[PDB]
């Protein structure tokens, strides 16, 4: 029931930008924090940036750190990632995902969407 | 401006009940957590019960935990409480306060309302 | 060494009622924050509710706020889920979980009792 | 001596912008979340924005989000608040204050800049 | 009533080490967390130490770290604060406290015990 | 990129004490929470200690409280485990992890280092 669908990934070039969508239903979003999380080439997943449920706190892992933005449109029911300056070592599938204990169980994940860096 | 009115207050007889009211304006309701807050006679203000915004965590001090209820309605911008098997001890004034980094100054708390617990 | 150990689960018609509880041995109780967790068909774990370790503080998921009630009697080491207005979506296993930087591993939770909601 | 040094206040037209800064010294910068207070004319203090240790988390009251941009600069020691579409309302004493268990005590804030926003 | 009774202070040279020891009434010990508040000659109080309820997490002040060592014995309802390598700087009122949101109000400290560090 | 490397490890008589290192890089050290993960022959990984970025706050699991000192040299970029008093069920691979929602995938830990604690 919950339900979460990204959308906005593909190629990019580096130092080039993109925006990630992810829209949420099946519960009330603005009840949840939500993270986007990376999942590089045979690397673990990643938690990179959260955002509380009101949209009145984020955070950044350092690797995102001053080029990516997290924004929430509580009244759209849509989660943004803002990726700017995006380099090689981006490049990855990015899933939205709720807080829980940290993130939720990956079967509750977007479906993701893969972002490609090259030249 | 940001306001806070309290209501519901009155008098009852031990082991009555009360239901507190607190109607909120001026903010993004669910955006913020909210306490009520417990003015004794004589004795310093002390936080007594706690909702998130979303409502789904709840804290109770051990004073009031069983007896009493927090709860809020997002879309009314209302906080109430409800309050069962009243004793002396009860009364006081009681406050809705909007949590801060923990709960913000007395100056934004309202006006209050008196619960007086008497035979 | 660490003990969960689950039972009160079994068949129950839509908008019944039903019991879990938790007998937890191996550790102070009283010093670590419970969850339950769902596991319905074909589905990934989702914690459902939390207890802070006094009993102070509890949190429900939007899917049972309002017919779940979690609880805990520190003085029989034991944690409960009353799970009232049961719906066939309910139908699930549970897990009783510490807490840990969400939820332990489950390897540690309780071994699972299943709940079936059928006319 | 723990001390926290605010300055960049001064005389704005509606619509202007200012940026705070403030020194602090006596102790491991890094190791504490810092926030600023605004203390408008006849009003308590209210924190209007917090950032962690690292700077890798952020957080705006309502009546600021969007306009401000709190940052840190841990090597200089520099916390610093961006205020931009200043209104008449954002006229205030502003302090900077480390977290404590949520702010520190009035005595450790500075003796603040002030902010007048007029035609 | 809640009751909090800190005793230990004294008189000690530099170097010197104390034992404070805070004696709790009146609630369930384990159910909250505690901190040790420090009031110097003419400053604002400040937390120098916090303890969880089941005395699994603490806390130290950059200005008290490596010196002191908070504790509490539950069974006892008992919380201590180790103070080794006192200096000038260390003499104040110390009080114990229990969290609140954040620190409870100054009310329900104790009524403090002083520790005067002097050749 | 990211990087944790661990030493120390090895065999132990019962009652005996060992020191735990893990070398971090890749990542500003202070910036992160780190802890240490307990992985015992057949059983699930197990978080037994925890430390904040600036290393003012400790957590400790019930199974090692009063025995095992976590601890970090942020100057060295190092994260440490001082194990006293060891006892047979301590034997395990151990790992350190940076804090995430409870702790990053298994992906991102140390490589882990055994200890053996035989006669």
């Amino acid at each position: 029931e919950v339900q979460l669908v990204e959308s906005g990934g593909g190629l990019v070039q580096p130092g080039g930008s993109l925006r990630l969508s992810c829209a949420a239903s099946g519960f009330t979003f603005s009840s949840y924090a939500m993270g986007w999380v990376r999942q590089a080439p045979g690397k673990g997943p990643e938690v990179v940036s959260l955002i509380s449920g009101s949209g009145g706190s984020t955070w950044y892992d350092d690797s995102v750190k001053g080029r990516f933005t997290i924004s929430r449109d509580n009244s759209k029911n849509t989660l943004y990632l803002q990726m700017n300056s995006l380099r090689a070592e981006d490049t990855a599938v990015y899933y939205c995902a709720r807080h829980a204990p940290s993130t939720e169980a990956p079967d509750y994940w977007g479906q993701g969407t893969l972002v490609t860096v090259s030249s």
